[PDB]
């Protein structure tokens, strides 16, 4: 029963004139840790840690805002199915915060005019800001990061092809459709603290995530995270450690890659004593590409088509 999730080092990939051992090293851990769990830590990506926190604060921002004012730009207002906006607690009573065993949500993706034809497609359209923040607080801080995260997926998504089975010949770049024009989703999360009823509490219940690549930000705290592990059927815990994101696989990538890449379930047990943040930035991917099985099998699957089937299984 495996204690912790691996942990990669991309620097070789991020710094100038690494050593091919040193970047063929990096591409066999990170590899073998979304092969065997589906989950890693990742260090070394360059982004800088005054950034970091200025998105947790940014997440904190938000969140004080009023309840009427958050629910202005509420998620249901948002252009069809985009998917933009304040996603709101499951209960609520007062202005101000959050009950116990509850959460709350601002979600912003790439941003797509309200007159472009693929307005209000499937995780595509224009954000909602709430208008009582400014931008050098808020909007602008948190779109240069989306830049950052999107250079991010970028490597990772290199040094994922470069891991592939090489009997497949893969090019590194065989990923690289799906990151022009995507879906990117990212949240900017609090979960209020527990609640003192006595049975278990989650701030997110058992799941996978739908798309290509998941990129999560953990504020300093306890542990919530944790990965389920099948063969030995045991949940993982996966506690924050300075510097690193949580990066896993969706079921789109696992798709792609015929299962060879795994995506795995996790959930987050709510263990806190105040009010916790997280940002996780997901890349779904270009919701029109069409992905052919990596092991030449022939299957074809639209990233689209794909996560909203998994958004209809979803349902009990
Ligand atoms: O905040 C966390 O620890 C993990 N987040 C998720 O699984 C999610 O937002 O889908
Ligand atoms: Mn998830």
């Amino acid at each position: 029963p495996p204690k912790t999730i691996p942990i990669v080092d991309i620097s070789a990939f991020i710094d100038d004139n690494a050593s091919a051992q040193a970047k063929d090293d990096v591409v066999k851990a990170m590899s073998h840790a979304c092969s065997t769990y589906g989950f890693f830590y990742l260090v070394g990506h360059g982004i800088p840690e005054v950034d970091r926190q200025q998105v947790l604060d940014c997440a904190r921002l938000f969140a004080s805002l009023p309840m009427d004012e958050k629910m202005g730009i509420s998620v249901s207002k948002c252009m069809g199915q985009s998917f933009r906006g304040y996603e709101p607690p499951a209960l609520q009573l007062h202005q101000e915060g959050l009950l116990p065993d509850t959460k709350e949500a601002f979600i912003f993706g790439r941003e797509v005019p309200a007159d472009h034809p693929d307005a209000g497609r499937f995780s595509t359209g224009p954000n909602q800001w709430p208008s009582s923040l400014p931008d050098s607080e808020f909007r602008i801080p948190l779109l240069k990061y989306q830049e950052k995260m999107v250079e991010l997926v970028k490597v990772i998504l290199k040094i994922l092809a470069r891991g592939l089975p090489k009997e497949w010949n893969c090019p590194p770049d065989v990923f690289d459709a799906a990151t022009v024009e995507p879906s990117i989703p990212m949240r900017l999360l609090h979960y209020a603290p527990q609640s003192e009823e006595n049975k278990k509490q989650f701030g997110v219940g058992d799941h996978t995530d739908f798309g290509n690549v998941s990129v999560l930000l953990q504020e300093e705290g306890t542990v919530g995270l944790e990965v389920w592990y099948p063969p030995t059927e045991t949940w993982i815990p996966v506690p924050v450690i300075s510097g690193s994101y949580v990066i896993n696989m969706g079921d789109m990538m696992q798709k792609w890659t015929a299962g060879f890449y795994r995506s795995a379930r996790h959930r987050v047990v709510n263990h806190n004593k105040k009010s916790r943040y997280s940002a996780p930035f997901f890349l779904n991917g270009n919701i029109d590409l069409k992905c052919k099985a990596l092991d030449g099998s022939g299957v074809e699957t639209v990233i689209g088509e794909h996560i909203r089937q998994r958004l209809f299984e979803t349902i009990g």
